[PDB]
């Protein structure tokens, strides 16, 4: 039961039921909340609350949501960076979620870019 937080924009990562990703400071909206659940080999699922969906980052940096837990695109590896932060980083692909300042929601392999820090808080 966790919010994810781009450190740089203080948005909050939010899957809405039609699939589609972005990005609120509305602490209060319930489509914020998260599971992170263990696969073991050290990756994560990480599964909207309110809905059920996994959020999901396709190959041409495309991120959604999908209740299909076969899917492979729907493994993360969550790896500090650095000050309590961490990355959000797909497995498959090796991309790193994406908050922009406009509040849409993308993948990237540029471990550079400043808005791939998140705050995972425990809520």
């Amino acid at each position: 039961p966790v919010l994810l937080k781009s450190t740089e924009t203080g948005q909050y990562l939010r899957i809405n039921p039609d699939g589609e990703v972005d990005g609120t400071r509305d602490r209060s909206d319930v489509h914020i909340q998260f599971q992170i659940s263990p696969e073991g080999n050290g990756e994560v699922l990480l599964k909207s609350t309110e809905t059920g969906q996994y959020l999901r980052i396709n190959p041409d940096g495309e991120v959604d949501g999908t209740r299909d837990r076969s899917d492979v695109h729907i493994q993360f590896q969550i790896s500090p960076e650095g000050n309590g932060e961490v990355l959000l980083k797909s497995t498959e692909t090796g991309q790193y979620l994406r908050i922009n300042p406009d509040g849409e929601v993308d993948g990237t392999r540029d471990r550079s870019d400043v808005h791939i820090q998140f705050q995972i808080s425990p809520e």
